[PDB]
DNA sequence: TTTTTTTTT
């Protein structure tokens, strides 16, 4: 896709060019994607100065009213992927579809943190297996990153470990306003080759400890949706997947539906539910078995699946 | 590592440095790990003064995008340790990993507080029979930490008692908040020496007392987790393992899964077992011998072990 | 040991150290171990008040990280007792060990009220023999306390019996609520002189009869668990030992393990088997003896021994 | 929006 560069030659100083890099900026869709009142704010551009921005930037493309068929067809490069199990993946409709926000969420040792491993090898495959010679982002906010893992899992899909290792791109996020900045870079390397999947291990592990103290929620909230805002728009303008791991937390308000099943509930208000494209909860069944549930999708209605956690990643 | 004083010569007055100190932080870690909003309230700590520090910090070392293989290589130097019987450690990998959280929690007479006290003295063993040359602290939150056990012991393994006596540090922790400021204290003598192991005997034991009467809990549980965060914090940049001994409870609940073993089921709702990274199930055998199992691991799948508490702590 | 007047004298008012005074406060550790959010609910104390005095408390002693040794010395006069066997005795090291809790259990005729009888009179003897120079508080629950039995039994080691019956004090504590102001009360007398045990005969008498029909069970355990931490903390600040007498109930969940021997399992779900220190059973023998076996102990592993109840207490 | 607790006979 087009940079911000495209826009250097439509009678544009190639002055704040750089200050708009600096800025965040990388490409032209972020760029009318940006509010002006946000330009203005990069401490050093002018507002007669970003009003030729904008101009320049209509110029290379338009965003007007597209009829419904061309939708249909550029929505035609959705590239879904895989999630490991065959009955997982049909019950999404082939898996982790791309350009979307995907929330996974259950209790301890459910398969959540193992899903994500494994979806970071079964994205470096060719298209015709699930996922496509993509590289990977991981942002881990508990640690329980394993190297190890990965190469495991991968040569259990005889690839070679050092090539998947090699496409992979780890960033261990302290608290949560380096989350946010972790982000805010990242719109610049993805700016640029191939990346397909962006992984957020537990999104509100940090936000949980760093406003605590009820009469300081709204302003957790705030921050929790510009940044979930802000990783919808990564996964639309570079055709990339967002996969989240969420936490779950014990309702002791009652026991009426269905009086039992306490994991339940995640943690997050509705903020991260409306913002959540697909929501899958994680539950521990029997022996080393586990269940899959479907609650809130686009596409598919709703249903039940089940999955084994081996030594090659989620399996059936 | 680098302490903190590594940043007084980047255009850094030496006059708060002394305040940041007597605020916690003791190394740039803990400084690039703080959230502004807590550096600005140390109570003589400029907005301005907290940006400039910030800066300084990125400047020493910097947080980006490892691709994966240097994190595979910084974390070779993870320092597994021994646990006292080969099955177990088996079980584990090497047994009981650095940089991370496990917890262990079963009935009583279970030994898990001399699963403990073995630990203390297979730490200062050469690496390659385990552990290696790290010292210990040990917070005991119900008594029960006895000395001689530990020369006892020891010389189980031939080493000089007073020796081993020499390299553990040991605290009684009287209440919940009182617990919670020992390891802000703790943050200073870990950034100066070989501390390999920090032992919390009954994390929750005071917390239980403290915060009762449902009505009350959820700040039980904030409090709890904040906790939890500082120790992963400083398990993971301190290079040193957290080694936590958890409690039960009986579940009047019913007996359907499988309505019989209510030795289980540990006390901490899902905050404790969502930051716990490994965690063990110690329950009571036949004779004299008890049984392990694996619950929770990130490495592992699952296992059961069998082992025997004698006179020289966990053994077969 | 220091009393809170010692703090009188740090820029502390005289005004409301009377009502501390009041609120149970009666020494200086007493004061340490207390949590703020309690201390500022004894209706007249200011938070900063409180803070004032939290910090003068801080001012006399200190609680940091002793490295280990200095605990192995400050225990050096943990100061056991004989139990009245020597059997028994060697059993368990010397007898109940001091700053700890020792809880005894079986079923009927058992051997155990009596156990607490001869403890009563072999406390008021010097070190030498196995306990020193101690006064006894009795907290009875069930009644079954007779003077003359503490006569009789001194006589047998030629004690003057009125110079033993002038060293004991008996509460007769009515129902749960009330078992439970008698330590608050208590932690005033232990304050000043010679207090060596603490015998709670039947700890849970009242409180299974108080807390009845399950529903209410919760309440009952936090009750419980409140009481035993509140006992604990009193024998480890006044170097006290503390003695329970505990009951038995049939288990008709089946005959397994081994389908007979029903009299055991004792009442107080893990709350009170977590809290008490050593657990000993006492079972009925053949003819007049009795076996006593030592379930949990940190100190020595396991063992079985025999012991008859004559006319001077516990014997062989 | 946030957060689990507890055996009996
Ligand atoms: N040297 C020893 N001294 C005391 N007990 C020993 C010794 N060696 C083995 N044991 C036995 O091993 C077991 C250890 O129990 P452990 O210390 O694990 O209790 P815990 O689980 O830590 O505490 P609680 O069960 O009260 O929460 C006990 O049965 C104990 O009698
Ligand atoms: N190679 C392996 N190493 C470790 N565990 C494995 C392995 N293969 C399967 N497992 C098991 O699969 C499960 C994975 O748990 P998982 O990693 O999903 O925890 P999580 O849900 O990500 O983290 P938490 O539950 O603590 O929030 C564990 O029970 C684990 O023991
Ligand atoms: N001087 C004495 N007076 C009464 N009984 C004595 C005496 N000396 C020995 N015994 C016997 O020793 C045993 C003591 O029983 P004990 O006092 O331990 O009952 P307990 O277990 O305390 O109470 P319960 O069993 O009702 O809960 C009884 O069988 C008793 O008859
Ligand atoms: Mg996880
Ligand atoms: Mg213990
Ligand atoms: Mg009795």
């Amino acid at each position: 896709i087009l940079s911000v560069d495209e826009l250097q030659n439509y009678g544009i100083n190639a002055s704040d060019l750089q200050k708009l890099k600096s800025g965040g900026i990388y490409t032209v869709n972020t760029v009318l994607s940006t509010t002006r009142r946000h330009l203005c704010k990069i401490k050093g551009l002018s507002e007669v100065k970003v009003e030729k921005i904008k101009e320049a930037a209509g110029k290379i493309i338009q965003v007007g009213f597209i009829p419904a068929t061309v939708q249909l067809d550029i929505r035609q490069r959705v590239y879904s992927l895989s999630t490991g199990s065959k009955q997982l993946d049909s019950i999404l409709g082939g898996g982790i579809m791309t350009m979307s926000i995907t929330e996974v969420f259950g209790e301890f040792r459910c398969g959540k943190t193992q899903m994500s491993h494994t979806l970071c090898v079964t994205t470096q495959l060719p298209r015709e297996m699930g996922g496509g010679e993509g590289k990977v982002a991981y942002i881990d906010t508990e640690g329980t990153f394993r190297p190890e893992r990965i190469k495991q899992i991968a040569e259990g899909y005889e690839l070679d470990p050092e090539s998947c290792l090699a496409n992979v791109s780890y960033a261990r996020a302290l608290n949560s306003e380096h989350q946010m900045e972790l982000v805010e870079q990242l719109g610049e390397e993805l700016s640029s080759g191939d990346y397909r999947l962006i992984v957020v291990d537990s999104i509100m592990a940090n936000f949980r400890v760093d406003y605590c103290g009820r009469g300081e929620l709204s302003e957790r909230q705030q921050k929790l949706n510009q940044h979930l805002f802000k990783l919808n728009r990564l996964a639309e303008e570079f055709n990339v997947a967002v996969f989240l791991t969420n936490q779950v937390q014990s309702d002791p308000g009652a026991s009426a539906l269905f009086a039992s099943a306490d994991g339940r509930k995640p943690i997050g208000g509705h903020v991260l539910a409306h913002a959540s494209a697909t929501r899958i909860l994680l539950r521990k069944g029997r022996g080393d078995e586990r269940v899959a549930k479907l609650q809130d999708s686009p596409d598919m209605p709703e249903k039940e699946c089940v999955y084994v956690i081996g030594e090659k990643g989620i399996t059936d």
